[PDB]
């Protein structure tokens, strides 16, 4: 049996769920007779991005009609759609181009989680569970619910849960200290670097075993960077209700996943308005998008040298922008260290 604690334990088995994998593939209107869970490769996936990079292009440009209709038809053909009774739309609008590369984003993750589930699992001297765990390369422990740590974080989540994303309430259900093998060293060099804050990112459940594994990555060299807000970085939100949208969460499937993660952002480059970056400006280390509401910079509390701001959400002085809430972006790997992973359960207001 396993040596995990409990908490753990059933942490492994949800981010492993077959079942869960195969939701979310449905979800994205993949056909799972046609492309069942085994078929997925990197390759068809990098493919793929690179087929709707080049369809994005030709709708910008204007390319031909038939151009957008043989690259729609590859698409396709690559990955098998089911449509049910409706007639399959055309990569022909920037939004449903946008909506698929964000499915190749969840795909790659599904990917690693599914390669690592069939892998090596003979071993009869361990229990199932201990195996899988072992396969994610990450220390995980659970925090004291009553110390001082897991206090602080569930101040973060309180106050900095949004006014217009109040269609629900979150319990935090358990708080994980995570460490990836590896992580703490490549981040080294960014301890050198001031305004480092813990912020959050949220995720599907099926993603997990992806970012556990490889950690948090940016898009491949074949994504568009269009289909990407600012650019293709790592986004992080001061705000819990902004990141915990991402996790995907309904009335029939309310407990999500959320992490933390302490993020070197030096100096700023604040924008008020979508910009697709591809270079840094000199002396900046980050993106920061202005919303309209931040957490009062009043309340803001240092944990283990990080910044953590948990204030009650304050509306802040700009007006001429396009953002609700504030958002982060680092174009390094490197500029993050992740800490903590929280089980979160979303109550429904109903
Ligand atoms: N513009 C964003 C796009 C994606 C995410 C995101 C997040 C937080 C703030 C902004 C964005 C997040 O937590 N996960 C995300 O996946």
């Amino acid at each position: 049996k396993s040596k995990l604690a409990k908490p753990i334990q059933d942490l492994i088995k949800m981010i492993f769920d077959v079942e869960s994998m195969k939701k979310a593939m449905v979800e994205f209107e993949i056909d799972l007779q046609k492309m069942p869970l085994g078929k997925l490769s990197k390759r068809q996936i990098q493919s793929a991005y690179s087929i709707l990079n080049e369809v994005q292009q030709a709708v910008s440009d204007g390319g031909s009609e038939s151009q957008i209709l043989d690259l729609s038809n590859r698409f396709y053909t690559l990955i098998p759609h089911d449509f049910g009774m409706k007639k399959p739309p055309l990569l022909s609008n920037l939004e449903y181009i946008q909506a698929k590369v964000q499915m190749l984003d969840n795909l790659l993750d599904i990917e690693v989680a599914y390669s690592l589930l069939r892998g090596g699992n003979e071993d009869g001297d361990k229990d199932p569970i201990d195996i899988n765990y072992e396969k994610l390369r990450t220390d995980i422990k659970v925090v004291d619910k009553d110390s001082e740590e897991a206090k602080i974080i569930k101040q973060y989540v309180k106050n900095t849960h949004a006014a217009t994303h109040n269609a629900y309430d979150l319990k935090v259900v358990e708080i994980f200290r995570i460490e990836r093998e590896g992580e703490s060293q490549r981040y080294k060099p960014f301890k050198q670097l001031h305004n480092r804050q813990l912020l959050w990112h949220g995720s599907r459940t099926t993603n997990f075993a992806g970012i556990l594994s490889q950690g948090l990555r940016i898009a491949p060299p074949e994504a568009p960077v269009t289909g990407y807000m600012f650019g293709k970085g790592i986004y992080f939100a001061d705000m819990v209700s902004k990141s915990a949208n991402y996790c995907h969460t309904s009335q029939a499937d309310p407990i999500g996943l959320i992490l933390l993660g302490e993020v070197a952002l030096g100096n700023m480059y604040e924008l008020k308005n979508a910009s697709h970056i591809t270079k840094l400006p000199k002396g900046k280390h980050s993106v920061k998008g202005l919303g309209k509401t931040a957490p009062d910079p009043t309340a803001t509390t240092t944990l283990d040298g990080v910044e953590v701001p948990l204030g009650n959400g304050i509306s802040t002085g700009i007006n001429d922008t396009c953002l609700l809430y504030n958002e982060y972006i680092v174009y390094d790997v490197a500029q993050v260290n992740l800490k903590y992973l929280l089980k979160l359960k979303f109550n429904y207001k109903t």
